[PDB]
């Protein structure tokens, strides 16, 4: 099976959520043929440079998934675009493309997080062009990391647009697949459409918000999956 999950939101002020994602890798994992994370693993970046210890708990984490024998594949969010290669150095993970064609069993899916399905959100997708500019990433990096944790801390400071159904047709006959896997959006669901002039289906990852959420591949079918993010360790009442 092929496991893909996204939107996590990492952050220190969210201890249970790193939890999950740390039994995630410690178990379900490491019984994966590959593990792709489809953006925004992390509530924020500000570059690979960053001493944040969440990132070197999580990239070692990682790291001894990849060590198991279990690639791991990295897609960026709207959150963690800066992500780069010391950090997919320090994880073992392989940085992709904004969009990527995987063979899954046989079946060509198309994976990507999502915010660019969303275009009704004119304002965002100029944002995200600006800040997706590579001399615009470079001067914002050369910045002291104080300063770029008090441009990010202020800009958090400051409901997720839904995809456009002609951008997924648009994304799928680009691509000539009948399968699209992305996140972004936080609505885990199972779309049927009509692509390439045969039925389609987009598959929606759910964000890690009170419970873990992942789609599993397998040559057999396509799950959605949520799960708690710690052992539910029963007991009984009278
Ligand atoms: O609705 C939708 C889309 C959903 C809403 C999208 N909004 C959204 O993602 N916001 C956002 C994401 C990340 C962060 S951050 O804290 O991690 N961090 C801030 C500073 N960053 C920066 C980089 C560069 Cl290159 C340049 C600058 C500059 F020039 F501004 F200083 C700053 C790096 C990233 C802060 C806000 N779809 O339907
Ligand atoms: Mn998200
Ligand atoms: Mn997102």
């Amino acid at each position: 099976a092929t496991l893909f999950i996204a939107d996590l939101h990492l952050q220190t002020e969210e201890p249970a959520i790193t939890a999950g994602f740390l039994r995630f890798l410690q178990g379900e994992a490491r019984q994966a043929d590959a593990l792709y994370i489809l953006g925004d693993l992390f509530e924020a970046w500000i570059g690979d440079d960053d001493p944040n210890p969440l990132h070197q708990q999580i990239a070692s984490a990682i790291k001894a998934v990849v060590d198991a024998g279990v690639p791991c594949y990295f897609i960026h969010g709207n959150r963690d675009f800066l992500v780069g290669q010391r950090f997919a150095r320090q994880s073992g993970m392989i940085l992709l493309a904004e969009e990527e064609r995987l063979d899954l069993y046989g079946r060509e899916v198309l994976i990507m997080h999502g915010d660019t399905l969303c275009t009704d959100d004119q304002g965002y997708l100029a944002f995200r062009a600006k800040v997706h500019t590579p001399w615009i990433q470079r001067l914002f990096l050369a910045l002291p990391l104080f300063i770029r944790h008090r441009i990010a801390a202020r800009m958090r400071a400051d409901e997720i647009m839904d995809v456009n159904p002609q951008a997924v047709v648009d994304a799928m006959e680009r691509h000539h697949v009948q399968w699209l896997i992305h996140g972004h959006t936080h609505r885990p669901a199972v779309h049927e459409l009509q692509a390439n002039g045969q039925p389609a289906w987009r598959v929606v990852l759910g964000a890690w918000h009170s419970e873990g959420s992942m789609v599993k591949v397998t040559p057999d079918d396509v799950e959605l999956i949520h799960f708690p993010f710690l052992e539910e360790n029963l007991y009984f009442q009278s």
